[PDB]
C-alpha cells in the first residue's frame, strides 16, 4: 500500500495488505467511453481500478496519487470479452465483470490484452474450479 498509496486516492478497504492486498495483476487501462485512463491493479482479494485523468495539489503535501483508487469487488467472479476489431478499431473490448457492469478497457501491448484478459480470466476461473 506504501508503493500503491502513490498512485490511489483514498485507500479504500479496511485494511488489506493484512488480509491479501497481493496485486494479482498489475497494469493499466483505458476506459474507451470518454477518453480516460486508469491504473488497474486487481487483487487477489478483490479488483481496485486506479482513476486516472488529471492532477491534484497537495503534492508537496507528502502524496502522488494522481490517480484514484477505484472500489472493484468482482473479480471473484470477472468476465472480460475482447470485443474489438483493432485492424478496424483502435484498442478496447468490453469487461463484464461481477456486480453485473460491462467496461471498455483499453490495452496497447499484445501481452497485456492477453494478460488482460487472462488475468480476469484467471480469477473469473475460479468461480467454479480451483
Amino acid at each position: 500500500m506504501n508503493e500503491i498509496q502513490k498512485n490511489i486516492d483514498g485507500w479504500e478497504g479496511k485494511d488489506i495488505g493484512q488480509c491479501c492486498n497481493e496485486f494479482i495483476m498489475e497494469g493499466t487501462l483505458t476506459r474507451v467511453g470518454a477518453k480516460h485512463e486508469r491504473h488497474i491493479f486487481l487483487f487477489d482479494g478483490l479488483m481496485i481500478c486506479c482513476k486516472s485523468n488529471h492532477g491534484q495539489p497537495r503534492l508537496p503535501g507528502a502524496s502522488n496519487a494522481e490517480y484514484r483508487l477505484k472500489e472493484k469487488f468482482f473479480m471473484r467472479k470477472v468476465q472480460i470479452n475482447d470485443k474489438d476489431d483493432t485492424n478496424e478499431y483502435k484498442h478496447a473490448f468490453e469487461i463484464i465483470l461481477k456486480d453485473e457492469n460491462s467496461v471498455i478497457f483499453s490495452a496497447k501491448s499484445a501481452e497485456e490484452k492477453n494478460n488482460w484478459m487472462a488475468a480476469l480470466i484467471s480469477l473469473q476461473y475460479r468461480s467454479t474450479l480451483e
